RNA sequence: GCCA
């Protein structure tokens, strides 16, 4: 030792400071008990001193009101756990009570008055704490709301009562109103804020008043919303607080709102590379089945917790060979993933959300200080979250010589533990140091190895999924003629062999049956094992008495319940969640395994509001049963949107609306808007005029107007609209205009592939003298293609990418377009394509039948402009099945050239850049995917690929005119890979032009035929394209000037000038609503109208049935309602804190789906899956449902968010 | 009325 036995046996029982701060202040005070007290008392200030250098992010807020004098107080510490401790409560309680009396407002007054007592705890605890600020408020009838402890508010209101200033307090704490009234705002913060926005918009070319008018209406909101007055009342967003006041009788004199840690920093703490940080200082000098265990580390800030998981990692490496920021490390036996629990409220979040589950905590306490008062709250957390086992590491022991004190704290700790029902007597506790464990010190190196040895033995092997009792959440149910009723889904746990009896429990009287079989798309099996997607055939049960939502379990394994208590986390505004709080009523959907189900929730004691971002326990009561057991995760949703996660804790026992409004709307919907002439056009003209431009003279002008690419952005923007807005209208009658031009154009493309097919298979000028650019790019391109693409399409690629999808094939029409009707009905197929089908058939035990074995496809016709149609081709369905495969593989391979064909996004930005910069061109080919001749493909593609492309194409054509074509081009759009093939042809050529000119190939980007490459590359690109068959559309290709367009977006000197198109005779309210929304979106800046267009909007809004004039939805929710402000929608129906606005939909009618074809589509699709801070992993993908579109409209009520 |  260094003293005697228990020399500190009560030198902490009156202090609570460190152990080696009592074996020290009691050695230079020679066993003087009441001396050491003052040696540390006036020395406990150098402590609090060495702490103000530690950021104090966490803490608590307190709130007291004396008759009508109230006070709000922020006394913050630096941790979740300290803020909730018994002590740090008492201190701020008193410092608060001694403030009503001592009516302070100067922080320093109460500060120093306690600065004594406040260096008393800091020492006892170990955290930089203090009283950061204070203020107070006096009014007539004033009140407060205290949101747990994170945040509190003070409201003073004249003319208000008890259940009102409370509600105004609750609101304030939600909507952080930076002012009491719109007019309150600093006529400086705004005299000059109207002088900065006026440039944002006057630079866009907007005329004086237009920009003014616009900036005003927008500054007008910029205040109302940040002002208690112009804020939608949080318990009634239909009306604003402003109106809530004036309406009751009262007004509000003032408010204070405090939130723990406002404007501090909280400087991000990344736990991951952090371990690496301490470790790098000491780095200087088969069987994968193994169990995966999760542990967490929880203790006092730098009691070594950081260093210990750092020591854990290294010492494990020095011996053996081996979410949201986590470090892993290995044992000869098992694998560990380790997290830190820096916060309570933050750990719970991560545990309800599933992002970080605990199998066993390891509590970390330093032996020189022993348990800190707040260690109670650590064991508490584990207790609350219900961490099954806790292991304990005593850190930094070497600095405690009297081994009597080790056995002391060890005993101290073992007490606290069992105070919260953990087995504190029979729990392992290693005594060691991480500090010298890093420093290679084998003596303490072995202590780490010891703790580990426990992670091995005391935290038990987590029960494997395969080992639990079988269970399969039912995604879908089918009746297969002669095979019987089968269900599909993924087996969650256990095994299911054929013959066994299964229980089908879920939503009705749990029923029972027996497993007839088990199969995948290719294999037929006799057992289904955990993690596998299968179909399971039953007997005796019919498909009308099974629902999706139900599970298929081993009998007695699970049971149906309707009520449970649970721990849920509501997502924040930031994380996709709601952006409004909810209260007593909340009635959302709880999505369980594979289905939404609706329920009511009841808050615990003392809580009546809930906000995005906050944890919360609630007792959920569902509208009908669902198999469940403790620990079952669920999502909480609002019409498809996830807004919270949750886990069932304990399961209990279990003991507004508008139908004439619905009909009123339904009827308006089904009306015809009626007028004299051409409304579409009339709208365009009242628009052209409202912007001071000549109207279209005649239907003739609409489709024959060329914009001027000069002048201000504003001047051009409408000028561009004027040339685009009517360009696609399909109902001008005025023209000898047909689709005969479509076939003329088509015959011309063929005629061209003919030419270039001849020219390209014949480049023997019988000479060398002459070297050509076209020739060189083909050669250069071929070589890059082969390196990107391979010799031939990997069986795997072809295997994971072939699929049915979508619309017509040679055998099915629009009505039978769905993938299920492609597996159902026999599909055509090409002579050359037969081996693939037959290969597919040898591939599966299901039926794969060719209907016909023809070489033809159907050229047909769809709309394009007013001037011309577009011919496409409808392919033999089996041929399609395989063209999607190569299409799918080219789609990946293109990624390596920086082309991403899913994301038109990247081609739009580069269009916007080209737009200010002028260093990028946007180029456009004319009859793009009709000019790619056979010859050209064959020069460019590996022969293996080209063969396969010839196998998979449709060789011959079959026109409406009954005639024929033997295709000269390789393929027509309609073909499941011509879009990716044309992308790759175009990219490869333009990249070659890049090298030939010393430009960076990575500057090339391509989506279909929308090509973007450096502006210098274009004249060359032009010539290459001419050589290889293509014709570049000089009109739509821009390599200079202020204009660029790519993939739907059109830019002018960087301002978006993308137009909108009226494609059709507007006839139904929906038609009009749609045009009026396209107007809205094209003429609104952040919800604020250009007034030139606003008048025209208002004018034509009056053509709609009245109810439809005021029925508004937000943006992003479609077009069956006018886009505007949802909080002033009289038909909006708030129902359980989710608001529902009704929108127009197309009335449908159900059709029989093909049971067999829909089940193949399902099983084939699960086959597709196995070849490919988050909880989208809680939801599935849905059953096949067919419907026919009647021309009538309906009204559906859908979920909206206040903004 | 296909392919993205
Ligand atoms: N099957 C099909 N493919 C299309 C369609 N639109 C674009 N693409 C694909 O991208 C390429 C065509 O770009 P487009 O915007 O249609 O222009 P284009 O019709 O070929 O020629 P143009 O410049 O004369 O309009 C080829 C084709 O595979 C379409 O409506 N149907
Ligand atoms: N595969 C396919 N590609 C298309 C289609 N329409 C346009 N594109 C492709 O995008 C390129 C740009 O043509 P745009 O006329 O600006 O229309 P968009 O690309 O469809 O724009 P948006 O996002 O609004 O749909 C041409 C073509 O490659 C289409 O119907 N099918
Ligand atoms: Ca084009
Ligand atoms: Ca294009």
């Amino acid at each position: 030792a260094e003293i005697t036995a228990s020399l500190v046996k009560e030198l902490r029982e009156r202090t609570g400071a460190g152990m080696m701060d009592c074996k020290k202040a009691l050695t230079e005070a020679n066993g003087d008990i009441e001396l050491a007290i003052e040696n540390m008392r006036k020395s406990g200030a150098i402590k609090a001193a060495k702490k103000a250098g530690n950021v104090a992010a966490d803490g608590v807020i307190k709130t007291k009101i004396d008759g009508n004098y109230g006070i709000i107080l922020e006394v913050n510490c630096q941790t979740d756990f300290v803020a909730k401790d018994a002590g740090f409560q008492a201190f701020a309680d008193k410092v608060l009570d001694a403030a009503v009396a001592g009516k302070i407002t100067d922080v320093e007054v109460l500060k120093a008055q306690f600065e004594e007592e406040r260096v008393a705890l800091v020492a006892k605890i170990g955290e930089n704490i203090n009283i950061r600020r204070v203020a107070a408020l006096e009014g007539d009838v004033l009140g407060s709301y205290q949101h747990g402890a994170r945040i509190g508010v003070l409201v003073a209101a004249k003319g208000a009562d008890e259940e009102l200033v409370k509600h105004i307090a609750m609101h304030v704490a939600a909507s952080k109103p930076e002012f009491i009234k719109p007019e309150d705002v600093s006529a400086e913060v705004v005299e000059k804020e109207y002088q900065v926005q006026l440039d944002i918009a006057m630079q866009s070319g907007k005329p004086k008043e237009i920009a003014e008018k616009m900036v005003e209406g927008r500054m007008k909101k910029f205040t109302g919303e940040v002002s208690l007055t112009g804020q939608p009342f949080v318990m009634e967003p239909s009306k604003t607080v402003g109106q809530l006041l004036k309406e009751h009788n009262a007004e509000v004199t003032g408010f204070i709102r405090f939130e723990v840690g406002e404007g501090i920093e909280k400087v991000e703490t990344d736990f991951a590379a952090e371990v690496a940080a301490m470790s790098k200082q000491s780095h200087m000098s088969f069987e994968r089945t193994k169990p995966h265990v999760n542990v967490g580390t929880i203790g006092h800030v730098d009691h070594g917790k950081t260093t210990l998981t750092a020591a854990i990692t290294t010492v494990l490496a020095k011996t053996y060979g081996g979410n949201t920021s986590h470090v892993e490390y290995d044992t000869p036996t098992r694998h560990y993933a380790h997290v830190d629990c820096p916060g309570h409220a933050d750990y719970v979040k991560n545990m309800i959300t599933g992002a970080a589950q605990m199998d066993g905590a390891i509590l970390v306490v330093a032996a020189t200080d022993g348990p800190m008062p707040q260690t109670r709250e650590h064991i508490l957390l584990g207790r609350q979250v219900g961490v099954p086992y806790i292991i304990v590491f005593l850190n930094k022991c070497d600095m405690v010589d009297d081994e009597e004190l080790l056995e002391l704290v060890e005993m101290e700790v073992r007490e606290l533990l069992s105070q919260y029902d953990f087995p504190g007597d029979d729990t392992p506790i290693v005594r060691g140091s991480a500090l010298k464990a890093l420093e290679g010190d084998a003596e303490w190196e072995a202590k780490i190895l010891e703790l580990a040895g426990f992670l091995d033995s005391y935290i038990p092997e987590p029960e494997r999924a395969i080992d639990k009792p079988f269970l399969l959440p039912i995604e879908d149910v089918f009746s297969i003629s002669g095979r019987g009723t089968v269900v599909t889904g993924r087996v969650e746990r256990g095994i299911i062999k054929v013959g066994e009896e299964v229980e089908i429990v879920g939503i009705k009287e749990t029923q029972k049956s027996t497993c007839t079989g088990v199969e995948m798309f290719r294999k037929l099996l006799d057992e289904g094992r955990a993690g596998e997607n299968v179909g399971v055939l039953l007997r005796g049960i019919k498909r009308e008495e099974i629902e999706r939502g139900q599970v298929l379990a081993k009998p007695g394994t699970i049971k149906p319940h309707t009520k449970f208590e649970s721990e849920v986390y509501i997502l924040s505004k930031d994380e996709g969640g709601r952006h409004t709080p909810f209260f007593k009523g909340y009635r959302p959907q709880f999505y369980f395994r594979t289905t939404d189900v609706t329920g009511t929730i009841e808050l615990p004691e003392g809580v009546e509001m809930v906000m995005p971002g906050d944890n919360i326990k609630m007792v959920v009561t569902l509208i009908h049963p669902i198999a469940m057991d403790d620990g079952l995760r669920f999502a909480i949703r609002e019409g498809g949107r996830t807004v919270g996660a949750g886990v069932v804790a304990k399961v209990l026992s279990g003991a507004s609306s508008r139908n004439s409004l619905s009909a009123q709307l339904r009827r308006a919907a089904n009306t015809r808007i009626e007028v004299e002439g051409n409304l579409a056009l009339s709208i365009a003209n009242d628009l052209l005029l409202a912007y001071g431009q000549s109207p279209f003279n005649s239907e003739a002008e609409c489709i024959s107007f060329s914009p001027r690419f000069d002048g201000t952005p504003d001047d051009f923007r409408i000028n561009y609209l004027k040339a685009e807005i009517m360009s696609k209208y399909d109902d001008f009658s005025l023209g000898i205009d047909t689709e005969a031009v479509a076939w003329e154009k088509f015959l011309a493309a063929e005629a061209e592939c003919a030419l270039t097919n001849a020219r390209l298979y014949r480049p023997d000028y019988s000479e060398d003298f002459n070297f050509s650019l076209g020739e060189s790019c083909i050669h250069m391109a071929r070589r890059k293609i082969a390196k990107l693409i391979g010799d031939v399409p990997s069986v795997e690629g072809m295997l994971r990418h072939c699929r049915f999808s979508g619309g017509a094939t040679t055998t099915n029409n629009r009505s039978y377009g769905h993938p299920s009707f492609k597996f159902a009905l026999p599909q055509a197929c090409t002579p050359r394509a037969l081996k693939y089908v037959l290969a597919l058939r040898a591939s599966t035990h299901f039926d794969i039948r060719i209907s016909d074995i023809s070489p033809f496809n159907k050229a047909v016709t769809v709309p394009k402009n007013s001037k011309t149609d577009r011919c496409i081709a409808i392919e033999p369905g089996w041929n399609m099945f395989f063209q999607l495969g190569i299409g799918g593989i080219l789609r990946d391979r293109l990624r390596c050239w920086g082309i991403d064909l899913n994301d038109q996004t990247i081609n739009q930005r580069r269009a916007h850049e080209g737009s200010v910069t002028n260093n990028l061109a946007t180029v456009d080919l004319s009859a793009a995917s009709d000019s790619i001749s056979l010859a050209l493909c064959e020069l460019l593609l590996p022969p293996g690929w080209f063969e396969v492309l010839m196998d998979l194409r449709s060789p011959k054509g079959r026109l409406p005119d009954g005639s024929v074509v033997t295709y000269e081009k390789i393929s027509s759009m309609g073909n499941g890979y011509t879009f990716e093939l044309e992308s790759l042809i175009f990219a490869s050529l333009a990249r070659s032009v890049c090298e030939i000119l010393d430009l960076d190939s990575s500057e090339v980007t391509v989506y279909g035929d929308d090509i973007i490459l450096p502006s210098c590359a274009v004249p060359a690109l032009r010539e290459v394209f001419k050589y290889v068959g293509f014709t570049t559309n000089t009109k739509k290709t821009f390599s200079e000037g202020p204009f660029r367009e790519s993939c739907g977006k059109h830019y002018y000197s960087g301002v978006d000038v993308t137009p909108f198109y009226i494609r059709h005779r507007i006839v139904s309210p929906a038609d009009l609503i749609l045009v009026l929304n396209n107007l809205y979106r094209w003429a609104t800046i952040d919800g604020v109208w250009d007034p030139r267009a606003h008048s025209v909007y208002l004018k034509y809004r009056k053509l709609l049935p009245k109810q439809l004039q005021r029925n508004t939805i937000p943006d992003g929710y479609g077009d069956g309602a006018l886009v505007g402000s949802v909080l002033i929608n009289p038909f909006a129906k708030n129902r359980g804190w989710i608001r529902y606005v009704p929108v127009i939909t197309d009335h449908t009618r159900d059709r029989e789906r093909a049971e067999l074809g829909s089940y193949l589509y399902d099983l084939f699709s699960r086959c597709l899956s196995e070849s490919n801070a988050i909880d989208q992993l809680i939801c599935r993908s849905n059953p096949t449902k067919i419907s026919r579109s009647t021309g009538k409209f309906d009204i559906q009520y859908i979920a909206c968010s206040s903004r």
